């Protein structure tokens, strides 16, 4: 864990090169278009953000720090709703199990039945609860396990053949709203979105996440781009970030544009059913990023010929032709 780095104010987080090196680049061509482009999320590649079911890095101290502003903000970025109780229960097991044995240098877990026993010595916490009972914890147990776990949760209620926003922690959002979502059906809260829906994308989608099973989980990437590494970008706080998209110069291109990737986990939750959906965020800049040759000569690719339904859904228009004529010095064939 390097020294604790802002997502907000001053903007200090800064990648690595082992970070740089492991950044889950998003394109497999030199264009993008949408697909249903799922996995079975089986670990593969050691170092790299497939390894395990949940990603610790380098950041995993500064981003908690953030998640913990937000929520001070706004407590309301996390949503339980009464019948998802368990489902959060089952979260918190998932969650604190995986975790445990898979870094064991910052977290451990021992259990005798219902008595449970977490410590995260990155955060130094030592909590000794009951498994089930909410008063035995210091939040409610979705809100506990994600405090201490990188990246956004929805969890998904599964009825009447469709998914259903029926909990949550959404603290780093591309542009949506988990007060917003709340309640919703899978296809409902994608209305927003171009395209995919004419290609047949979100029904073949909701198909295969309705037939995830225990032990098969799935995974998938999304992109997009952010204006400084501001992890919060979310409606409830549009007026302090949504002007930046106007500040974009040629030569503050490098400084300003990020990546951001999104690396999706579907998992079924054993005891209740329910489907946890992890969007785990990573970001880059594009000077970090146009350390690797490749990477930048694709971006350009990909941003030039972008089709413009998606490049405006992904909030990119304003900046576009920037960051365009920034990147076409990496594309010598262009
Ligand atoms: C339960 C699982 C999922 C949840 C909770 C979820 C949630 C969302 C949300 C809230 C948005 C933003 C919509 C907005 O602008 O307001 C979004 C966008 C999107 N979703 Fe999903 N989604 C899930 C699964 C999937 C899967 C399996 C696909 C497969 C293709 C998919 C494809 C997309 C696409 C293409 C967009 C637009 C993103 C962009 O252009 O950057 N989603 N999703
Ligand atoms: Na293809």
């Amino acid at each position: 864990f390097k020294p604790l780095e802002s997502y907000r104010e001053d903007f200090s987080f800064r990648n690595s090169p082992a970070a740089i090196a492991r950044f889950p680049f998003p394109f497999p061509e030199d264009q993008y278009m949408y697909s249903v482009n799922l996995e079975p999320a089986v670990s593969r590649d050691p170092g790299s953000v497939f390894e395990h079911q949940f990603d610790v890095d380098e950041h995993y101290v500064s981003e908690m720090a953030e998640r913990a502003r937000v929520l001070e903000l706004d407590p309301g970025r996390c949503l339980v709703m009464p019948h998802m109780a368990q489902a959060a229960w089952d979260t918190l097991a998932m969650l604190m199990e995986h975790l445990a044995r898979d870094y064991p240098q910052h977290f451990r877990l021992t259990r005798q039945g219902d008595a449970w026993h977490w410590q995260n010595l990155a955060l130094g916490i030592d909590q000794r609860f009951t498994f089930g009972d909410p008063a035995s914890l210091p939040c409610e147990p979705l809100e506990y396990i994600t405090r201490q776990m990188q990246g956004d949760f929805a969890v998904l209620d599964q009825r009447d053949g469709d998914l259903f926003m029926d909990a949550g922690m959404v603290t780093c959002p591309a542009d949506w709203s988990l007060r917003f979502d709340a309640g919703m059906s899978f296809k409902q809260w994608h209305s927003p979105v171009p395209m995919a829906h004419q290609m047949g994308v979100f029904d073949r989608a909701l198909k295969y996440l309705l037939n995830i099973q225990v032990g098969a989980p799935v995974r998938r990437l999304n992109w997009t781009l952010t204006i400084n590494p501001r992890l919060d970008t979310s409606p409830e706080t549009y007026h302090e970030w949504g002007n930046d998209r106007g500040k974009v110069t040629p030569d503050n291109v490098g400084r300003l544009v990020h990546l951001r990737v999104e690396l999706q986990l579907m998992a079924r939750l054993p005891r209740s059913n329910a489907l946890l959906f992890g969007i785990r965020t990573y970001l880059i800049s594009l000077d970090e990023l146009v350390s690797n040759p490749a990477w930048a000569q694709r971006l350009h690719r990909v941003m030039r010929d972008l089709p413009d339904p998606i490049a405006d859904y992904k909030g990119i228009t304003r900046y576009r032709q920037t960051l365009v004529d920034w990147l076409r010095r990496f594309d010598p064939e262009a």
